[PDB]
RNA sequence: CACCCGUGCAAAAAUGCAGGGGUCUAAAACGACCUGAAUAUUUCAGAUCAA
């Protein structure tokens, strides 16, 4: 399944001239140079530790043998000889777009002849391909509930507050619209970014302050969505040249999680040091508390090469502590058992290690990858065995009372040079992020970073290599940014840290509570009178506060329902848990394990039974049925009494329906997400294109302008008149629509488009109406087979809605008419407005395709 | 079981075999991370969360 060359070591294999050079793995991302080739004529280089030997070389192939771990034979390919097989026979390849000048032009001055430079830039392209998806669904949470989009830096709160005693009617209503924005409730779930702990309480921040933050993000969008042709498509990569006004509010925000965890860290952190100085009794404490910051703040243990928690999986499989009675003490026994690992391949087990890495490369199944972890396992069970047990019979309860009463005074000499910087030392582009991060979700923000610390690394390697070569590795003065790319890689590393740990959590307000209840179900005759008495008798205006608790327990304190609220409407939440189908779909796709875990909790006898009467148990679901809380709340979950057994049954009502509803908003958003990609790509793309002499025009009219113009066709009077024929295919202007077939089915598609709805397409996915209103779009569909069918009921009934008074052609009126009888998506109609990226074409089928679409869920092309 | 490319065979414009691709898609190898229903600087529960 997996490639033979990159289990031999091979990395790369670069062209420079006539010259060919050749890489291997070195450490992590690093890269090491490896046999050059002329023509069948190879010098090695790296003579000392080789990973791998070339032992037959031609013109058109490059054999090899590895020397590490599982020892691989193997072929490899030559670049120069692409696209010259059966036809000058050796140069160096271009992108399937035929964009590799325009880009080493733009970035550097000037065009190379080689290819070092060009896997170079589609990284940098990456990069703001990632940024410009999340700085979307930010502004969407804050425009849920014109102001934000047109936003920039140039206008300081002394100059905007101008525009309140303006006589004008647009800047009038630019501030008052101001006003209504900081005047809502809503902003309690963006504590970390508009609140600040200032008797004391917490409180928002100066009005000053608050409208730097949505600027600096509104054209963070602003930027990345569009091509900015200017002075001002530099914007992020220079930073340096911001307003007062705007740094200091980053390190404001920056610096308050540093000084939560890194003021005093000992007491917070009083248990485990102690618990470990048990086992080592040998080590001095102060460096033990070095290596435990290390490892716990900085996660040095996930750079290692190998994961060390499927080592810890295999380890205590069966050693019996996956009891009930080990459940709050888990988290602190793989605190630890995970630090024991560390501290091991770190100083003396390094050998044992870097056999495991290179043995992890030179796999080819997984079935070889899961038993080297179980091979190693058994031998770190028998090792560190009474140290583990030494820990759990330390975790019982009332030892930790002593160990958390106790007092001891550690050397803090050598932990205060492993702090985490404040923001004083580090660039604002780090900190940008981190303020971004506070819009978004938990699994949005790991995939935000982790994909940049990659882009970067994988800059950082290409241009050690061109330095070792001689190469012209100047970036122009614009794009100066990426010299010092060494230096915003680890800085992102730093953040990995606490990005995810620090949230600063606010006492719940009155509102909430009308959100917790609204969500969860409120009954029909209820009146605007009542139900702020329903209220009015939780917040006792002797008091029983049993089931204020409840309500904030079991639904604010969840993640789903911060989530939920963010990207959602919690009214339009419940009457859309009453689509049957879809919440159907949502239970059908999780396992009978877990549904066999929550039947048995809310019953007091097969799986597809099990999974009906939870549906009709979440659409009959309202706050009623839990105001009774008060009775029960205090008791505990874990006991065995009928309180309990009634508590533990509402806890996890709420747990699903809050749960299955986290994932229907939460996939469509994402599928969301992979089409505001497609509509930078068109933006970037264009302004390239138009730079290489070709002509395109304006495309905020038509965004089907760019892909006529890559066939060399046009509209003459509102449509095609031209007709398919040879001459344009092999004279197109990419090598995706070289071929005749491909260029055919478009212009098919193409031709059966109109301009109207596709502007519109636009901005219905890139200002989430779609699922801003979903209750209106979802109303009824008959079934649903996956998250792109789903998705694309929904854009198809917005546009239903909205041309319903409107000019319309045959061919849209018949897609729009099989939408009525069907009640589910038409697969014809997909494939007409998602026309304008046709110019890229495996884009084009993925998105358009089913079973082509995610790459977890696979299918069928059509043929 | 998607797209492109090189090779060997049968061909005569396209099909079988075996492979490669960071320079093809959300998408190179280990890993991190996601799919995912499974929060982590803080043992749990309870209590404290709008006047
Ligand atoms: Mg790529």
């Amino acid at each position: 399944t997996k490639s033979m060359a990159k289990a031999a070591g091979v990395k790369s294999v670069f062209a420079v001239g006539n010259t060919v050079y050749m890489t291997s793995f070195g450490r992590g991302n690093d890269a090491v140079l490896e046999q050059k080739i002329v023509d069948t004529s190879h010098e090695p280089l790296n003579i000392d530790d080789p990973a791998y030997q070339l032992n037959v070389v031609t013109m058109n192939g490059y054999s090899v043998t590895g020397h590490r771990g599982e020892t691989v034979s193997a072929v490899t390919d030559n670049p120069l000889r692409r696209f010259n097989g059966r036809k000058p026979e050796q140069s160096v390849p271009t992108d399937m777009l035929c964009l590799k000048p325009t880009l080493e032009k733009k970035f550097f001055g000037k065009e190379f002849d080689d290819n070092i430079h060009i896997q170079l830039i589609y990284n940098i392209l990456d990069i703001e391909k990632i940024l410009a998806v999340y700085s979307t669904n930010a502004i969407y949470a804050l425009n849920n509930m014109d102001f934000f989009m047109k936003r920039t830096t140039d206008e300081t709160f002394d100059d905007f507050e101008k525009k309140k005693e303006s006589t004008n009617s647009r800047e009038k209503a630019d501030f008052d619209a101001f006003e209504k924005f900081i005047g809502n409730y809503r902003l309690a779930y963006f504590a970390d970014a508009f609140y600040v702990n200032k008797k004391a309480k917490n409180v928002l921040r100066e009005d000053k302050e608050l409208y730097s933050v949505l600027t600096l993000i509104g054209k963070l969008r602003h930027w990345c969505v569009h091509s900015e042709e200017g002075r001002a498509e530099f914007w992020l990569y220079k930073l340096d040249e911001l307003k007062d006004d705007f740094k200091n509010v980053l390190d404001v925000v920056y610096n308050r999680p540093v000084e939560e965890i890194n003021n005093r860290f000992i007491e917070n952190n009083k248990v485990n040091i102690q618990i470990l100085g048990s086992v080592y009794k040998n080590t001095d404490i102060a460096e033990l508390v070095r290596s435990y910051y290390e490892f716990l703040i900085t996660k040095k243990y996930k750079n290692m090469g190998f994961s060390i928690k499927k080592l810890r999986e295999s380890m205590l499989e069966g050693k019996g502590y996956a009891d009930k009675e080990y459940d709050s003490v888990r988290n602190k026994l793989y605190q630890m058992t995970d630090f024991i690992l560390y501290t091991g391949y770190i100083n003396e087990d390094s050998d044992r290690a870097d056999d495991l890495v290179n043995t992890l490369r030179s796999s080819l199944k997984e079935d070889d990858k899961t038993t080297v972890y179980c091979k190693e396992a058994d031998y770190l069970w028998k090792k560190y065995r009474e140290s583990i047990r030494e820990v759990a019979d330390a975790l019982d309860g009332d030892n930790i009372k002593k160990l958390s009463k106790s007092n001891i005074e550690i050397q803090e000499d050598k932990l205060r040079k492993c702090f985490i910087s404040y923001a004083d030392s580090v660039s604002e582009f780090t900190k940008l992020i981190y303020l971004l991060t506070r819009f978004l979700s938990g699994k949005e923000i790991n995939d935000l970073v982790t994909t940049l610390i990659n882009k970067f690394d994988n800059i950082r390697s290409f241009l050690e290599i061109m330095d070792e070569l001689g190469l012209d590795r100047t970036f122009t003065a614009e794009y100066s940014f990426f010299e010092g790319s060494t230096k915003y890689l680890a800085e992102l590393v730093e953040l990995n840290s606490f990005v995810k740990s620090c949230s600063f959590d606010i006492n719940a307000k009155r509102t909430m509570y009308r959100d917790a209840l609204d969500i969860l179900g409120i009954e029909s005759d209820k009146t605007e009178e009542d139900i702020e008495k329903m209220i009015d008798n939780i917040l006792q205006i002797k008091k029983n506060n049993g089931l204020r608790n409840f309500i904030a327990s079991n639904v604010i304190d969840s993640n789903r329902f911060k989530y939920l609220v963010r990207y959602g409407n919690p009214k339009k939440i419940r009457e859309t848990a009453k689509c049957k189908p879809a919440v159907r779909f949502v239970l059908n796709e999780i396992p009978d394990a877990q549904i066999e875990r929550y039947y048995e909790a809310c019953c007091p006898c097969s799986a597809n039974k099990r999974r009906e009467k939870l549906a009709d148990m979440i659409a009959e679901i309202k706050f009623e049925n839990f105001s009774d809380a008060g009775n029960y709340q205090k008791a505990n979950v874990t006991s065995r009494t009928s309180e309990a057994e009634i508590k533990r049954k509402n806890q996890a009502i709420i747990r699903l329906y809050l749960t299955v509803m986290y994932i229907m908003l939460k996939n469509l958003v994402n599928v969301n997400a992979r089409y505001v990609i497609a509509f930078h790509c068109v933006e970037r793309d264009t302004k390239l294109y138009a730079e290489s002499g070709l002509e395109v025009g304006n495309i905020e009219k038509n965004k089907t302008n760019l892909t006529m113009a890559v066939m060399g066709v046009k509209l003459e009077n509102g449509i095609i008149k031209t007709e398919f024929d040879k001459s344009f295919a092999e004279n197109a202007a990419n090598r995706y629509l070289r071929n005749a077939r491909w260029y055919k089915l478009i212009l098919d598609n193409l031709k059966k488009s109109e301009r109207a709805v596709v502007n519109e397409f636009r901005n219905t996915v890139c200002h989430l109406n779609a699922i801003r209103n979903i209750n209106i779009n979802i109303k009824e569909i008959k079934e649903v087979e996956n998250y792109f069918a789903l998705y694309h009921y929904l854009i198809q009934k917005h546009l239903e809605n909205r041309f319903a008074d409107k000019k319309v052609e045959r061919d849209t009126g018949d897609f729009i008419s099989k939408l009525e009888e069907h009640k589910t998506y038409c697969k014809d109609f997909v494939k007409a407005y998602c026309t304008p990226f046709g110019y890229n074409l495996v884009r084009y089928k993925n998105l358009t395709i089913d079973g082509l679409f995610d790459k977890n869920y696979p299918g069928k092309d059509d043929s």
